[PDB]
């Protein structure tokens, strides 16, 4: 909620040119940064309200921790040039990038991305995500937005099997964008995880969560690449666990028996009407996981054996991102 047009100028810089989009945390502008060039750059201008201020101040510090870290952006996280403060707003500048892979989705009728496509985004994420979690972070938030291309040119055709004509990435490289979000190892995890796009059942179940709730959200990510829409469209917590059930099993008895979430539980079992309007929709809407599949070749075979994996119930159990790096779907890649 900064005031701003294109022909503003923030910290006697950096001049307005256009929106790049807006969220509850507040609005990015595109500016010409005058003292470095004419370098067009990405602001993200913070609303001056304290849950959305401390995120900022967080996300500074693990960005300059990241790009000290990493200083020739080997593993894909946004570079963060500075941050400044501008009539009071927290304002953190970042290398201009594309659109978000969720815009992407959007723009191409929600049509899904090509399945070579998504094993290079696939990797990349991993590699990105990994590098946080070598260094003591788990990013919390991984979700479609959160991925941005790094250049958004496409070409556009049809396509015979699917009915219509679709948008085709040149190049599909990628990068990991907003870390207000993420916690280190030694921080206080807040057991009470607020709103989220994809939501691991050691989160809902309040059990203690750590780096695998990222493999769980890049699980999610993957199939909501391969589909065009995610397969948990809910914002509620025991609908969640309603078509986790449906997608993937029954929850293991073990989490079920730790959890004090006993709001989400009758004796052993979820607390579920299958006969309400909400669960007429869960069964419609969820199935098991490899019905999802659009082809039976080996290439989505070796996808879904992978997403699989990283849905698997119990954080312990469930493919670390290490693993994940050598799982034969990326083998393509390594020829
Ligand atoms: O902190 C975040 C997330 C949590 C919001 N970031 C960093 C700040 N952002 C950007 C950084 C660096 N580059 N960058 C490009 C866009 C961007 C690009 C294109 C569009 N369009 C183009 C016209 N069609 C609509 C979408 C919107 C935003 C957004 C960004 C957004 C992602």
């Amino acid at each position: 909620h900064l005031i701003c047009q294109s022909g503003d100028v923030l910290s006697a810089r950096y001049e307005i040119v256009d929106t790049l989009g807006e969220g509850a945390f507040g609005k990015v502008v595109e500016c010409i940064d005058h003292k470095a060039g004419g370098r067009h750059v990405a602001v993200k201008i913070v609303k001056n309200v304290d849950r959305y201020c401390e995120a900022a101040r967080s996300e500074i510090q693990v960005l300059e921790h990241l790009n000290t870290t990493d200083p020739n952006s080997t593993f894909r996280c946004v570079q963060m040039l500075e941050w400044f403060e501008h009539h009071g707003h927290i304002c953190i500048v970042f290398e201009l990038l594309g659109l978000s892979t969720y815009d992407f989705i959007k723009e191409n009728g929600f049509l899904p991305f090509r399945l070579d496509h998504i094993r290079k985004m696939a990797y990349q994420i991993c590699k990105s995500v990994n590098f946080l979690h070598s260094n003591k972070l788990t990013h919390t938030d991984l979700k479609p937005e959160n991925i941005l291309f790094v250049q958004s040119d496409y070409t556009e055709a049809y396509n015979p099997k699917i009915k219509r004509d679709e948008r085709t990435l040149i190049n599909p490289d990628i990068k990991v964008v907003d870390f207000g979000s993420a916690t280190y190892d030694d921080e206080h995890h807040s057991t009470l995880v607020s709103t989220r796009h994809y939501r691991a059942p050691e989160v809902i179940l309040a059990l203690g969560w750590s780096q695998p709730c990222d493999v769980w959200s890049i699980g999610c990510i993957l199939i909501e690449y391969y589909l065009g829409f995610t397969v948990f469209p809910t914002h509620d917590s025991k609908e969640h666990l309603a078509m986790m059930e449906r997608i993937l099993g029954p929850l293991p008895k073990h989490m079920i028996q730790k959890t004090r979430k006993r709001k989400y539980f009758h004796h052993d079992r979820l607390d579920w009407d299958e006969h309400s309007s909400a669960g007429r929709y869960v069964s419609r809407a969820c199935k098991p996981l490899k019905e999802f599949m659009l082809s039976q070749d080996v290439e989505h075979e070796r996808l879904f054996d992978l997403i699989q994996k990283m849905l698997e119930y119990d954080p312990a159990k469930r493919i670390t991102l290490r693993e994940a790096l050598k799982h034969p779907f990326f083998d393509l890649l390594k020829k």
